[PDB]
C-alpha cells in the first residue's frame, strides 16, 4: 500500500537567505563554533521545559531526563545533536527557522563584511545558521508536547521544507542532523568533538554525552 505524505516548501526571508549565502560561499576560519551555537540552543530549550514543568509536571510525561546527546556517524557523514528540551510547535519551527525576519540579520552581515569573526553570530540571534559553515544540508526533527513530530530540512539555495514526520518517534525535544561537507569530516572525530565542547561549551548546565560507533 503506497503511503501519501504532505510536504510544504517555503522561501527563506530575504535577509536570512542572504546570510545563508554569505556563510556558505565565503571562507571563515573558526567554523568549529557551529557546535557551540547548537548546544546553546539545546540548553535554552532544556531550560524552557524545566521551568514549564514546575507549573505543570505532566509536561515531563514525554520524558523526565534533561540532557544532550552528540552522535557522529562516519558512515553517512552526519553529526547529530539531540536534546530533550521543549521542542518546537509547527509555529515555532516556521517562525524560528526561516520565514520570520530576525532583527539582527542585517547588522551581522555588515559586521562579517567588515571582518568580524564568525563566532560573533550568536550575539546577533541567528546562531543556528552557523550550521551551514560545516553542513551542506541540515535536517531538524522536533517534537513539542501536544503537537505532532515535524521534520524541517534545507540545503540552502533559498528554500526549506516542513512535513509531519512519519519516522522514528522522539518523546520530546529537537534533533539537528548535520550532513557534513566533504572537507569538514573532522567534526566526526571523537577527539575533535571533545576539544570544541571543552573549549566552547564547558559551562552548559545539562549532561552532554558523546556516542562513538565502534571502529
Ligand atoms: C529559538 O530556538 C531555536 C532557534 C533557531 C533554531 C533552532 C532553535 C531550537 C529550538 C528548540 Cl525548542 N530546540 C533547539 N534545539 N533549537
Amino acid at each position: 500500500p503506497m503511503e501519501e505524505e504532505e510536504v510544504e516548501t517555503f522561501a527563506f526571508q530575504a535577509e536570512i537567505a542572504q546570510l545563508m549565502s554569505l556563510i556558505i560561499n565565503t571562507f571563515y576560519s573558526n567554523k568549529e563554533i557551529f557546535l557551540r551555537e547548537l548546544i546553546s540552543n539545546s540548553s535554552d530549550a532544556l531550560d524552557k521545559i524545566r521551568y514549564e514543568s514546575l507549573t505543570d509536571p505532566s509536561k515531563l510525561d514525554s520524558g523526565k531526563e534533561l540532557h544532550i546527546n552528540l552522535i557522529p556517524n562516519k558512515q553517512d557523514r552526519t553529526l547529530t545533536i539531540v536534546d530533550t528540551g521543549i521542542g518546537m510547535t509547527k509555529a515555532d519551527l516556521i517562525n524560528n527557522l526561516g520565514t520570520i525576519a530576525k532583527s539582527g540579520t542585517k547588522a551581522f552581515m555588515e559586521a562579517l563584511q567588515a571582518g568580524a569573526d564568525i563566532s560573533m553570530i550568536g550575539q546577533f540571534g541567528v546562531g543556528f545558521y552557523s550550521a551551514y559553515l560545516v553542513a551542506e544540508k541540515v535536517t531538524v526533527i522536533t517534537k513539542h508536547n501536544d503537537d505532532e513530530q515535524y521534520a524541517w530540512e534545507s540545503s540552502a539555495g533559498g528554500s526549506f521544507t516542513v512535513r509531519t514526520d512519519t519516522g522514528e518517534p522522539m518523546g520530546r525535544g529537537t534533533k539537528v542532523i548535520l550532513h557534513l561537507k566533504e572537507d569538514q569530516t573532522e567534526y566526526l572525530e571523537e577527539r575533535r568533538i571533545k576539544e570544541i565542547v571543552k573549549k566552547h561549551s564547558q559551562f552548559i548546565g545539562y549532561p552532554i554525552t558523546l556516542f562513538v560507533e565502534k571502529e
